[PDB]
Order: structure tokens, then sequence, then C-alpha cells
């Protein structure tokens, strides 16, 4: 028992040294907190990630069905990256992006770099060039499936080289990302093998149930599970709301997590905070916090402090 702890501590340290920090973790371990991360838009997800946002200088996968919210999540990283004076890029093999929607999440679309590559290799190459610049805070790739290799686009037997395309590229890219401190997000749709292992974070995104404003639908309750996490104990999940035309309810997530942490208290349907009241029913509380950014920030401030915060 007394020697065990010494021997196990040793083993973990050898492991932690011989391969990266986060090669082994107890699932109850406190997260090692970096200096800067990329907030996701949802405090719940930020907490589920352990480090209060997405890591910098790493590969990230966000995946799910069509109409999952995965892209929305990605665009908040993009918006937050910019919000902190960073420069963002978007490699587009889907041609689905809605910048009006993106603008209302908070993406500075005007200053967002975008590329619409011909081939899969070209896509990843451009990413790589853009990464090695070291001027880039984030780069999003939309999407994996659409990364069709040159040879296939020309007609040119060797089928399954789209994986070797990714493998080769990810090796080269993974090193480029670490030096620059740029994050790469690969959006990936369910309906590849390399990205699973190179990625430091993997997020499984799903649509749970539709939010209804009486007769009409105003959004969707979204669920995300961190299936892989090399920066903090994995398998955590968060729920939050994506509101049509607005995106992730930061206010709605602050309340959710506020009550969870006991910093917000219930008096029936009434949501209280520190003695003052926030509203009757979640919607009024949500609506109260958007009108009062100062109190919403105070709650965000307090949730972080009561755990590991970024500040």
């Amino acid at each position: 028992t007394p020697d065990r702890e010494k021997a196990l501590e040793l083993a973990v340290a050898q492991i932690e040294k011989s391969y990266g920090k986060g090669s082994v973790m107890r699932l109850g371990d406190e997260a090692r907190q970096p200096i800067s991360v990329i907030p996701t838009g949802s405090i719940a997800l930020d907490v589920a990630l352990g480090i209060g946002g997405l890591p910098r200088g790493r590969v990230i996968e966000i995946y799910g069905p069509e109409s999952s919210g995965k892209t929305t999540v990605a665009l908040h990283a993009v918006a937050n990256a910019q919000a902190a004076g960073g420069v963002a890029a978007f490699i587009d093999a889907e041609h689905a992006l809605d910048p009006d929607y993106a603008k209302k999440l908070g993406v500075d679309t005007d200053s967002l770099l975008v590329s619409q590559p011909d081939t899969g290799e070209q896509a990843l190459e451009i990413a790589d060039m853009l990464i090695r610049s070291g001027a880039l805070d984030i780069v999003v790739i939309d999407s994996v499936a659409a990364l069709v290799p040159r040879a296939e686009l020309e007609g040119e037997s060797h089928v399954g080289l789209q994986a070797r395309l990714m493998s080769q590229a990810l090796r080269k890219m993974t090193g480029a990302l670490n030096n620059s401190g740029t994050t790469a997000i690969f959006i990936n749709q369910l309906r590849g093998k390399a990205l699973k292992f190179y990625a430091s974070v993997r997020m499984d995104v799903r649509r749970v149930e539709t939010l209804k404003d009486g007769t009409n639908a105003v959004g969707n309750r979204t669920r995300v599970k961190v299936v892989k996490n090399k920066c903090s104990p994995p398998f955590k999940q968060a729920e939050f709301d994506i509101l049509y035309g607005k995106g992730i309810s930061r206010e709605g997530s602050l309340i959710d997590m506020g009550v969870d942490q006991g910093l917000i208290r219930k008096s029936g349907a009434w949501f209280t905070y520190e003695g003052e009241q926030l509203g009757q029913g979640k919607e009024n509380a949500r609506n109260f916090l958007v009108e009062n950014a100062d109190v919403a920030d105070e709650i965000e401030k307090k949730i972080k402090e009561k755990l590991g915060i970024g500040a």
C-alpha cells in the first residue's frame, strides 16, 4: 500500500516522461491548466473539457451527424479566437458556410481567411502553409469526408489512399501546430482513422431534443461528449442550447452550470443569485442575463473560480 503508491507514482512519471503529459490520468484528477485556451461558447463544455476551452497548438476533431451543431461549435472557437485578437482561417470542402449566421455567433467574417481547395492534398497543404506562418490562432477544416485526393478527381487501383493522405499530412501538420501554438479543428461527419489518434481532443456532438417557443421551434438542446482528451480526464459531457440564428446560449449555459454549482439557487421556478433574483422560468433568467452582461460576467467569473479558471 505504502510501496504501491511509490511504485505507481514512479510508473506514471516514467509514462508521463517517455510520452507526453496526459499519457495516463486518473479520471478524478484535477486538470493541468494552460495559460490560454479557446473558449467554446458554452461554460458547460468548457468545464467538460477540463481546461476551460480548447487547447492551443493541437489537433482537434469535432464530429456528429448532419444537423448536429458541430459546425456551430467550431465557429465559436473561431469567434473566441478572434475576440482575443487572434486570426482565423476556414478550409472549405463543403461550401455550406452561412456567414450571416456566423456573424451573429460573433465571427468577424470580414477578417476570416477562407479557402475552397481543389483537392484534399491541396486543402491540407494550404492549411500547413497557413499554420507555419505562425500568424494564425485557429484553422478549421470543413470537412474530412470532402477531402477527396487529386488522383480520384482526375480518374487515375490504390483506393484507400485518402487515409495515407491524412496520415502523412497529419504527421507533418501535428509538428507545425505545436511550434506555432495554432489549433486545428477537423469537422467530421458520421454516415478518419489517423485523425482519431493524432487529435488531442475529440468531441462527439449530437442533437437531443428541439426547444419549443409554444407552437414554434426556437432551437435545439445540444449534447457533446469529450470521447478523447489528452489535456484533462476524458469521457466528460456537457449539454447546452443552440438557438436558431443566434447560436450557443452562453447565458443559458451560465444558468445551467450556475445551479449545478449551487451558486444559483431555486425558489420554485424562480432563479436566485446572491439574494437578488434572475427570473421566473429558465427563459426569463436567460433573458435577464443577456440584458445584464455585468451580472452574467460576475456569474461566469464565479463559476471559473469555484473550479479551475482561465481568467
